[PDB]
């Protein structure tokens, strides 16, 4: 199982993160909207 | 963007495919419930 699925679902839920994910990826997009720095 | 996202969503929707996906993967699980052979 993929440990990142929970975060991937969170991002999909956020249109802005979802859309962005298609360009720079999910892990980098998640960080952009939720990471600190 | 990942071209497989549509199929991944289909599988997640199917509990049986979802569960199975965690063990042998999504592409092999999808094939198991929807592929022909
Ligand atoms: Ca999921
Ligand atoms: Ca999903
Ligand atoms: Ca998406
Ligand atoms: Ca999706
Ligand atoms: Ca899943």
């Amino acid at each position: 199982p993929d440990p990142l699925e929970p975060r991937r679902e969170v991002c999909e839920l956020n249109p802005d993160c979802d859309e962005l994910a298609d360009h720079i990826g999910f892990q980098e997009a998640y960080r952009r909207f939720y990471g600190i720095a």
